[PDB]
Parts: structure tokens; sequence; C-alpha cells
């Protein structure tokens, strides 16, 4: 339509990490994401993928991720193969190529979830058609980082310019890994908090690469174990995660009276303690809207790449 | 069409917790529209009056008249389901109820739980911001059984003011019969009702008390027995009978009267010729498949109505 | 413009439980009719031919080639699907097959049932109003898979009749080899079926007896050998090797061992170097070791493309006995 058209860099084409997005791609996908939410919130009804079919592919467990998919899929009038991989013919023996090959003399799109980080390379290279990487081990999960880019923009007004706070396990966390890559390559960010007890800090394989993006673009970069107290006024951002001594960075009603009055808190969910019930009654926790920002991304992804 | 399958408004946007929530027109009206959704499914005609909108069932329990007949209801209202499970989610790396339903809320036009607390209802109603329809909360009520075994008697009867009936099993645990039993007294002038289980398994008070005037103003005869005795068989228009659900003492009892609670062709032969076993299922053999021939077994048609009944709510609840 | 889909006329309202029920006639109708869904869907044109028609699978045993291609053909026809699980479902309450098959009539216009009994297909017709697609009885018969082989050879090699074909591996409890061999000796005019397999995984002879007739009146070679040979791989045009029936104990494990100790049956690009330029070679699906990932490079490697033809070849079966 002349309201809703796909973002035609995306067609045809598998999701696996947050590098390959472009900045125009980013803003593409969130001003369709946003038409998509206006016309939802209308009572319109799309049907621009009837008779296309997405098969979720989860080998971990997920509420939120399928759901969403599913939802997004079905919103522009598609269709979903309930694929479960316990009452499936991997029991038999059956290899991981085999079954990918399966859904895909089926399916117009996959959405895969896996444990282990490079069984995604290995899907797509038996797959004629387009994979979303929808977590692979602490690897990455590249489709929360877009969203969560959608609900910063959304809810702040703008992504450049802003500090944020990176919180939890962000060694193993594939949710903070796409959204640093993300955001470092395709925005200026005036200040990045990486909040973890040592053990649990960002990886290299993560910083290196985006090195050149860090130092080019005068991105700060602090390390912390604890939510300081420059942490919490500083930041516009609070992007806490789950775990995958914890006092120092759990976000609760008492924390959140150090923070600025323009700012919000997000996590990618489930949450555990880190995140209490104090908070949610606060209009700058977004973690529930988050959800909402992350259907209309997903609508905006399928669709652009299956127009 | 509005001529053809009007809404009823009364259920606009709201959830469904309990038989006490609805009125008598509530209840004909919802029948009147189940027996329009029937009609036009059965000469084959498609609807298409909930493209776009979404359930999601939330099923803590198994089921499979439940889960399924709500996702062919929604299927035959044009609407979509996202099946969500609770063995394949994010409630393994610990994530609480709320939450999960802030999570499924943020995508669904209407959710559907069933789950093994009785209070589990009322803890997701206060996070939701769209409807809930309870399938079953442990042991307290599943009222859109209710709604749909009193479609069956009206169908099959053609009438439920002035009815026998016989609630039969384990009415201590039977969620079934307790928002059957709330739904019919307090809408219909039932003439009788047979409690019929051991005093281990009995209607509970919790149930029975809050229906005392509408007991004595109806003039509702209740007995309890301990068997399906001659009385209880020549008198019943219908008999609702219920599984053994599975502290000792329960058990035996259960054992005790299992022979004197079982329909079966022999203890049918006493029955009326014109009246219905009913049962909400799954069952055991406390209804023999020695009954599934003849023309008063009601219990299969009954999963029927269920489709069409939810087809009923589903619409007038998103209309 | 376009092309028609006609049902085939002779399914509708029709249960499928065996490979003996059809005719070459229904054979070809249904090939045809697949090709004509194929043309259609890879067109990219949206069918809405069963729209508010509901399939619900009642899967006693895993399966993925197979639940998953029903309820896709399901999709691509405009139809739904409810997604009843068994292992989550009132069965864990002790409810009868009897009375889950009547619950689920209740609420669909097709049920899609694969269960280890042999004899639970037939359980289940005597309360179903509905049709039932066999998808999977125990050891017994697969036919909707055999009607998708048939395709499959078909669209590949251009002729059904004719061919030399070799069934190998589990035939004992290979429903897949059963539906097949039955369907093919019964509407066409095989020139020669070898049977690859060990003794104690051999063709069984409660599907060859009822073939007897077919087999001399229409000439059909039969030859049954233990493993590939130079002369089975070089005469034959199409190569359909199985999986291990594991899941079907001390005989059990003299059944289990003669698999690949009395066997040479595996397939690979050495064994292949053997084979016919024209020919191809199947697996129904899912394989062990017996289809070494060795032939997949091979364009003479059909069975990947079988499970798109089976598709298809399921969008007709469900259109035919729907309409
Ligand atoms: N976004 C998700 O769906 N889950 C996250 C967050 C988490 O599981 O901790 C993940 O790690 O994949
Ligand atoms: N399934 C119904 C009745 C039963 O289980 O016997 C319920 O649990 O409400
Ligand atoms: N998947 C096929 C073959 C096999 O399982 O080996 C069947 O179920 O019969």
């Amino acid at each position: 339509m002349l309201e809703l058209p796909p973002v035609a860099s995306l067609k045809g084409k598998s999701i696996t990490s947050a590098e390959q997005f472009s900045r125009a791609d980013i803003y593409a996908l969130i001003h369709l994401a946003s038409a998509m939410q206006r016309k939802i919130d209308a009572g319109e009804v799309l049907n621009l993928l009837q008779g296309r079919i997405m098969t979720p592919l989860f080998f971990e467990d997920s509420s939120r991720t399928f759901s969403s998919f599913c939802a997004a899929m079905i919103r522009l009038g598609g269709s979903v193969v309930n694929f479960k991989v316990e009452a499936s013919s991997i029991n038999k023996g059956e290899t991981l190529a085999d079954t990918i090959r399966t859904l895909d003399s089926y399916s117009d799109v996959l959405v895969m979830r896996h444990p282990r980080q490079d069984a995604i390379e290995e899907a797509l290279s038996v797959a004629q058609h387009p994979i979303l990487n929808a977590g692979n081990g602490a690897g990455e999960h590249p489709t929360q980082a877009l969203l969560d880019t959608l609900t910063i923009h959304s809810e702040l007004g703008s992504v450049d310019g802003i500090t944020i706070a990176l919180i939890g396990d962000l060694k193993m966390g594939r949710t903070v890994h796409s959204l640093l890559k993300l955001l470092v390559r395709n925005f200026s960010i005036k200040c990045v908090f990486l909040v973890a007890p040592d053990a649990l800090q960002m990886p290299q394989d993560v910083l290196e690469p985006l090195q050149h993006e860090i130092a080019t673009k005068g991105v700060i970069i602090h390390r912390t174990h604890a939510l300081t107290d420059e942490v919490m006024q500083k930041s516009d951002v609070l992007y806490t995660t789950r775990l995958q001594a914890k006092a120092d960075i759990t976000i609760d009603a008492a924390r959140m009276r150090l923070a600025k009055e323009k700012m919000i808190v997000m996590h990618p969910l489930p949450r555990n303690d880190e995140l209490s019930t104090t908070v949610d009654a606060d209009p700058r926790a977004a973690y529930f809207r988050q959800m909402r920002y992350g259907m209309f991304m997903r609508m905006a992804i399928l669709w652009s790449v299956l127009a």
C-alpha cells in the first residue's frame, strides 16, 4: 500500500545478526512499525501475507518470542504451522539439517531459536527460505535489538545522544549483545554503562569489532559492578537482564528515586528479582510496553521479508 | 449480520469468571445466538466476524474439549489462535503468573485460562487489559461448561424451568457441578436437585449457602443421596454425572458407592422415556459404554453444543 | 484463464485407510491435481477453497513431515487447524481412544490420525462421523505416503509403468513400503521389484500374498536379496530405502542387529557410481546412516523434493475429500 511500504532491503533475506542493518534500515522499520501500530489499534485488518506460512523452530523454550512472532504473522493475515521439537521426528534420530530441510519444504519463513550459537549458520546452509534468528545460544537476538530500539525511539523521542546502561549477565545475554551492536554502529551514543560483576561482563568478541565505531564516534564506555548513583542519575535508559551480591544491580522503587524524570526502564524479559515489582507502576517502566512494540516491529520485519 | 447473529451486548468486552455473573436474559440470548451459530455452520456457511482478532489459550492443566472447542469456535468465527504452551515457555526460567498474563495480553484480543489454583483467576484479572475467559480454576468454577450444559438441556428437553436434575459423582471437586448448580438455581425455577455422592465428596457448603434465598424463593427441593435410587432414576429429567477426581476416607467412600452411582444400560431401564444423560467429560466407568447407543445418551451431542455456545460467547465478548 | 482444481470425485467424504482403496484413475487424477496445486502455489496464488473447514491432528506417536505437511496443505487451501496435543490432553485422566475420536470429531471437518496400534484406525472409524486420513498405523500402512511417493516417481521419471524399483531396508515394520508395494502392483505395470533386506526384516507374507494374483497376471518380477548388489544398483530406476524402525527382548535384538549385520544396504556416493544416469533415490524419512549425506549433492537424490511433492499431493487429497 501507499500506507505500508515494505522495507525493500530486507526482502527474501534471513536475519541472523544486528550487524546486517543500516541506520536507514532501522528507521524504515521503525516508521513501518508505527504505521502498523496505528492501523491495528484502529481495528484495521491486514491481509498482506494471506497464504503465507511461518514455522517456529524452537529448540529452547520461549513465551514472548514465539507468541509475538505468531501474533505478528497472524495480524498480517499470514499463517503458522505449529512445529514442536519434543513431539517430532527428531526423536527417531533425524538431524538438524534434515529437520530444517523438512520445514523448508512447506514454509515461507522459519523462526529459529536454538541453544547452540553456530546452529543458525548450519540452518542457513541448507535452507532455501529465510530464517529469522530468534536467539542462538549466548550469541545474538537481532529482532529483540530492533524492537528495543523502536521502544527507545517511541518512548524518549531520540536514540542519538542517549546514555544507556546495560545491566546483568552481559557475558551470556544475547539481547544486550545485539543491542550494543545495533546502537553503536547506527547511532551516536553519548555513553554506555556496562553494569555487571567482572565474571559476567560484556565479552571482548563483542567489544573489539565495535571498537572502530566506539572510537570514531567518541562513545564513552565505563564498566561498573554496581548500579551506582552516577549510573542512576545519568542514564536515559536502564536496560536490565536476567542471570541466565545481586543487591548491587537490583532496580526497585527506592533506586528509582535517584533516576531522572525523563528516562525509561526496559527488560527483554523474563525477569527475576533484579527488577522488583515495586517499579511496575512507574510511568518510566516500559518493559511491558516493550513487548507490544515487539509485536509491531515483528510485523514490519515479516512484511518487509516476505512482500 | 446483526439480524442473524446479534451479539449479546451485556457480554461486551467483559471477562467470564463465574456462573453468578449471568442473568436469565443473558443465558437465553446466548442460547439463541448459539443455535443460530449452529444453523449456519451446519449449512456449510462460513463466518468472518472475527478476522484479525486473536485468542490465546493459557492452559496450566490438560484439556481436550475446552481447549479444542475454544480454538474451533474461534476459527469458525474467522478469528485466530496463538498456540502458546506453558511447558514450552519462559515460565521455566523463573517467570510469574502476572508477568505471563501481561505478556500474552500484549498480543491477544481475548485470553482463555485454565489453572489448578482457584485464586489464579482473580490474580490474572488484576493485571489484564483484555477479557479473560475462565476455562476452569482448580475445584472452583467452569462457567462456560455451565452455559453449554444449559444449552444442552434446553435444546434436548425443550425447557429448563421445572426440571428435576441429579448432579452425580465428585461434587466436592467438580467445578462443573458448582457452576451448573449456581446457574440453574439462580436463573430458573428448578423443581428438584438430587445431590448424588458419598458424604466425603458432597456438594460444598460454600456453593449451597449463597443460594439459600433462591432456594427458598423458588421453592427448590434439594435431596442428598449416596446412590442412584429408584426415585432418582424415575424422577430425573437430567442425570448429569461426573468422574471421581484424583484424604483416605474419600477414596474409600467412593469405592463403596461406585456401582450405586454408575449409570449403565441396566440402570437406564428405570429411567424415564424422555430424559437425558449428560457428562462434562472425560468419563471413566461411572458411565458405561452400554449407554452410548441409547437415544437419551446426550453427552456427545453435548460437546458440539459447547463449540456453538463458545461461538456465541467469543462473538459477544469481542463484537 | 488459470488451471481448474477439480476435486477427485470418488474421494469425496471418505476416509483413507489403505493404498488398496485407490484405482489407477484416482491416482493419476490426484497426481494431476497435485501438479496444478503446485503451479498455483508456486505462482503466488492464494487458495480459499476450504475456508472455515477444520483439520485436527490426532497423532499418538511422533511425526514431523507428516504432521507438518498435512497442516501446511490444509492452510494452503485456505483451511484451518486445531492444534490438539495427545500428550497434553484428557487421555492423561483415563479417556478412551473412542471418546477422544468422538471429541475431536465433534469440532472438525477432517481428522488426520497416526497411532502405533495397527487396528486403532479401525477403532476410530467405527465412531467418527467425519473422514479420517490414516497417517500411520503401527507397522501397517501409510497410504498418503504411497500416493506422494508415486507422485514423486511420476514427476521425476516421467512414467510409473515399466519401472524396476528397489524397496530397501526395514520391509517388515515399514508401513511406507507396505502401502507403496500394494499401490504400485495393483495399478501399474511394474517390470521388477527388488526386495533388499536381511531375512529378519523382509517384506511380510501378509503384503505379498494379496498381490499374488496381480504379480503373476501382470508378470511382475520379484527378486529378494540381502544386499545392494551391482545388479540391483545397475537395473533399478528407483532406490526407495528406509529407516530401521527401532521403536517396534531377544529376537527383537537380532532383528535390530540384522539391518547392518546381515547388511550391505548403505547408499553413499561410492555405491552411487554404479547407478543409472536416469534414476532417483527416495527415502520417506527420517533417515539414519542407511542414507549417507554424501548422496545429498547428487541430483538423483529425490528425498527432499519428495517432501514438497507430498505437500501438494496432500492438498489434493484434502480438497478432494472435503469439497
Ligand atoms: N528476549 C527473550 O525472548 N529472552 C531473552 C532474555 C532472557 O531469556 O533472559 C533471551 O536471552 O533470549
Ligand atoms: N474436564 C472437566 C471435567 C472432568 O475433568 O472430569 C473439568 O476438569 O472441569
Ligand atoms: N516417517 C515414516 C517412516 C519412518 O518413520 O521411518 C513413517 O512414520 O512411517
